[PDB]
């Protein structure tokens, strides 16, 4: 009668991933965990947003502080700074979306098992917890694996499209570029970033190169890609909403349109929800909100020959990985 | 005697304070204190600057893991968080500008005695050190006083207008507002901040209210004018470079052109370099690198009659703070 | 028995007094006229906004050039330069919404009548032309009155809440200031601006003075307030919503309490819809989409005594005003 | 023997090109036509630049309706909308640098030699004229030609760099994409741009896709890379500065370091002045006033293996092909 999940960490991520399943027919949040935001605090944080808008599908109510109110649910909100503390099990929580950034590792983030729970998605790449991408190695997930890792929003634009392009014509070689919406470990003016200088300088006022692990992570979950695809990333002055310009040499020759046909076959296909083709005159606002992994702008690309194009994708970078954390979710529960 | 100074907190307002210093020919920058920013990071957030543009005057090298060199001159530099625990006298640093942000209270500022400092600027208000403004009531200053604070940008830059406008017209009452740059309190998406919720806010895409104690401790430096002013502030999407907009009734009535000639007399004689005139059709940018407190804008206010009117001042609230910073220490250092 | 409406102009105004009108039960959008863009363009503009989100209310297509389809319901277009050349009554457009800007002339709005409309509300202040602001003066509105002015988005903010305070407490006098969102009038980069030099500089990278005539304006939907109310405007950095600052200066003694308590009960009055009322923490993205002219923000307006206040309230300049020329309208269709 | 120079069109690159020339020794700037911008308005345009700071090398006085005065040198003004009609030789103008953008082709553009002035060169790609890039193809030019054009910025950027890589390893074919600043084409909000949708939306709040001939250009310019290269770009919210990111597959395997080495040794030779080379974390604001046509970001590109590499080079869109007009311009007068 529901998969219960718990959230660790209220980010940009935490908070949208908890809208999804407060508005899902499947999923139920059972409580949330952050030590520093106070229960009243949570509230409007999860209510207003500056990119999605005011939550205006159920009103939000404090029952007592240990608990949050969604339409007449509970939702307890535990503040334990130990993730090993965390008593998810007296909440019901099976599975625990670790959002918080800091617990990536599977044997930190393995903590959560200590207070009961089952299941440990962590919502950002991982050393050592398995990756799994919807669209393209989610299916490889068995149900002893109790720490997996939904990789980052990037590689999941990235590794939809790139399995397309790979599985009709055999990508060679290929190098990305990300133009990147800013997030939240940039800063407003220019102040310390010890481990990534350019990115501590003013966020909105600046193209901001920055290092990608997203094309080489395509790899872990498509081995045939392992070595074939690396690139990099520029940060530029938008709030929400990146896109991703893959080029790549293949090695049978294709049209412009057959790539186009290609791609938009997949995406009416077993890769719809996932992948998305537009033909139309859009730009980066007209995504905003849009649940789709990878969504492919067939005017903006273009080849040079047959061997050789520059393939581009939106993907609103919030939006679509809270959707893919539960998409992930509702998988390993139906994996037996 | 070459007026030697340390610096605790390499921010926008602590490195700037270096620049002001390092190009002056009556003060000399000794030594530097920033936990967050190694030596060889020092160099390059010194040299860079989204704002301010590269720094021009003199070569920028690391000499070792201690000591910086601008052109020759040598720059200590520790990385200490506790400031009772700076060794200042070591370097020769008479003057500690207190730019961290967190240590404004007078007990904690007057921890940089403890290592051998003499006197401490606070780059803010104070909750108990006094409070100064050059062209204000920098002359009250006492030498017995260590420990003192040169207020904040906003009341360098309305200090000054008042006192103008006070003196020639006398104020009645006024309200405050200041549409005003970002700074680095702010966020760059929406993010925790749970002594002021609204400053957690995506900072370049909202236009963000926030209150402010500057406008009543005008009250402070001129206590004629003690319960006549307060009023609030306007963040909004600009990377430096803020404006006062002051509504004031005034007792004797006066023209606009009247309020005029009396700011513009006041710019070239006893406050020149405080207060600015201008009379052009310039916007935020052409203030930048501009070292007044306060540059009222001729054309921008408006009057409703003769004793009611709004006036307009410009700031670049980084560069003005950071060379009446330097200002003060001069001032104090003529003292006696 | 629906109000059939026309539109002159497709802007930023026209396009969303379109979806008004769409959206409504009330009135039927049965034509438009714009030279500048094709039929086919018209879907596109109308559809993708950058921040009022994609029309999904219902289907858009073309039917064959000078027939758009919304669904199943016909929208003629005009491609006319020459106001009175557009067959109006061949659509059944009894009302034409002036909303091109440069026919806001009296004489240059009564065009639309030579076509056969009945009515023309200008959408923006006309120098002649009977101006009229919902909750303010609109029931002095009479039938032998075919062309009238909606004023500006600013007076539409402004007026609502002068109304109230000067009803309740008495405005002696006022200076107002609108911290405004930039808008289709301003540039992209340094560009020329022949009446308003400061209006040409690049928008969203500066702090822009601005002139207003919305304070003076008040004067002619209130007689009171003639000559009490006047001001100035900053044009920042933001996409839309806007948000007004009023200083001023009243009869009768009020602590900022009962300025509250009674904007608070106008706001769940007669004024319901029109002027709103809200003591969170918000920015300017929480208004995006915000129908109502005027919203009181109680927490960031501050009182310095008893007859002097500073009071802010926020508007989505670009739909609030929308929302507005059709309540217009539907009052005018009600009067005898 | 100063080279005397005219320009038409004082938008950003006219008045940058301005600059350019009245800092110089070698270039005297005598007069400069735009019905657009009076006497008057042409001195505050000119004075004051969002990007480029204020002027400062000389006084701007007005000597009558026509004539400025800058440091001393007159310059005449023209207000004259065709180009058949400017009296270049009246003020001595000999080449003028065509700087509206809409006479791009030769025939147009040739309109200022009924005028007087012996040689016109064209401040953009031309679909005739014959195109030059200094440091690529400049030498091919030939007194009998009086009509040229400098290409585009993208271009200039693109073309070095492209030389650099192809003389020293091969280049068998390359995808380029720009992240681009805003330009004066561009959308304050959501507005009209029939010959190109996507760059009718508002410009500083989304990312925009665009297409261009820049590297498709380079053939031009260099011959053997005729048909081996493409590209496209993204129009992002900055004021000025772009960065192109080539993906180039390349002959003559080589470690990313040679290739480092090989771009350094050009810019510290032959291509000095027009090719910069940084090795440290700068981001665009760092090359605001930078003159060079292109400059290497050596830790921003990547490889993925000896034969297949992405490089990023920066460039002041505004600044650096600005200099670039003045030295064709220096070159046509020196091959004279
Ligand atoms: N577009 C995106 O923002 C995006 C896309 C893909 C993946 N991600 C992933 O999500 C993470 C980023 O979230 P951020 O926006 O993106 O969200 P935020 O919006 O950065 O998340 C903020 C929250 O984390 C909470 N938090 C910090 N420490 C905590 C702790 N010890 N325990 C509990 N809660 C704690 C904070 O209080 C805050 O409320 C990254 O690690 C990244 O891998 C983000
Ligand atoms: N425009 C302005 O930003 C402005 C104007 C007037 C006054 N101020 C005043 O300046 C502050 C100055 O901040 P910035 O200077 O604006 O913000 P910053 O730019 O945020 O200050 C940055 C530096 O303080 C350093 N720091 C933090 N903790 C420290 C510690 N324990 N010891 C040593 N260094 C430490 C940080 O590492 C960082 O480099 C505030 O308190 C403010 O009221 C700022
Ligand atoms: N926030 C706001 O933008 C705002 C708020 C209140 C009132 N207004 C009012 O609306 C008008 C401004 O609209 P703008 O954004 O604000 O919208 P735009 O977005 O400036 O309107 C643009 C359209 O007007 C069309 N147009 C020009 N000449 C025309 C003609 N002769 N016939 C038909 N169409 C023509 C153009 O092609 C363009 O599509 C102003 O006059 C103002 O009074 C605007
Ligand atoms: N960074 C850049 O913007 C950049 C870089 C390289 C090349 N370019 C190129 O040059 C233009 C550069 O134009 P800009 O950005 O400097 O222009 P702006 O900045 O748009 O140019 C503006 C001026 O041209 C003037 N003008 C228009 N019509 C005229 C006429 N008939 N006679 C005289 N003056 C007239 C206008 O008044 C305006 O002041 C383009 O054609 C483009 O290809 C631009």
């Amino acid at each position: 009668g529901k998969i219960k999940i718990g959230i660790n960490g209220f980010g940009r991520i935490g908070r949208l991933v908890a809208r999804v399943a407060l508005q899902s027919e499947d999923v139920e949040l059972v409580a949330v965990n952050d030590p520093f935001i106070t229960t009243d605090y949570m509230t409007y944080m999860f209510k207003y947003d500056t990119v999605h808008g005011q939550w205006k599908h159920s009103d939000i109510k404090i029952k007592d502080s240990k608990t949050l109110l969604l339409g007449e649910k509970p939702v307890t909100v535990f503040g334990i700074r130990n993730p090993d503390e965390i008593p998810w099990a007296e909440a019901g929580a099976e599975y625990v979306v670790e959002s918080t950034g800091v617990f990536t590792d599977k044997e930190k983030a393995a903590a959560h098992l200590k207070g009961g729970a089952k299941k440990v998605v962590i919502s950002a790449p991982s050393k050592d917890a398995p990756m799994f991408v919807c669209g393209v190695n989610e299916d490889k997930y068995t149900s002893d694996i109790d720490i997996v890792s939904n990789a980052s929003c990037t590689t999941n634009c990235l590794a939809p499209l790139a399995k397309v392009i790979h599985d009709n014509f055999g990508i060679i070689e290929g190098l990305m570029t990300t133009v990147h919406a800013i997030t939240a470990t940039q800063k407003t003016v220019d102040g310390p970033s010890s481990k990534d200088w350019r990115g501590g300088r003013a966020a909105s006022f600046n193209i901001i190169p920055s290092s990608t692990g997203a094309a080489k992570a395509v790899g872990k979950v498509l081995p045939d890609l392992n070595g074939k695809l690396t690139g990099m990333s520029f940060r530029v002055p938008t709030v929400d909403v990146s896109v991703v310009d893959l080029t790549v040499r293949i090695e049978k020759a294709a049209s412009y349109d057959a790539i186009k046909s290609a791609i938009k076959s997949a995406s009416e296909g077993k890769l719809k929800g996932i992948i998305g083709y537009v033909e139309e005159d859009l730009v980066s606002t007209d995504f905003v909100g849009d649940s789709r992994s990878s969504i492919f702008d067939a005017k903006a690309g273009i080849a040079l020959n047959d061997n050789f194009v520059k393939l581009v994708a939106w993907y609103d970078n919030e939006w679509g990985y809270s959707n893919r954390v539960i998409d992930l979710i509702r998988h390993m529960a139906k994996t037996q």
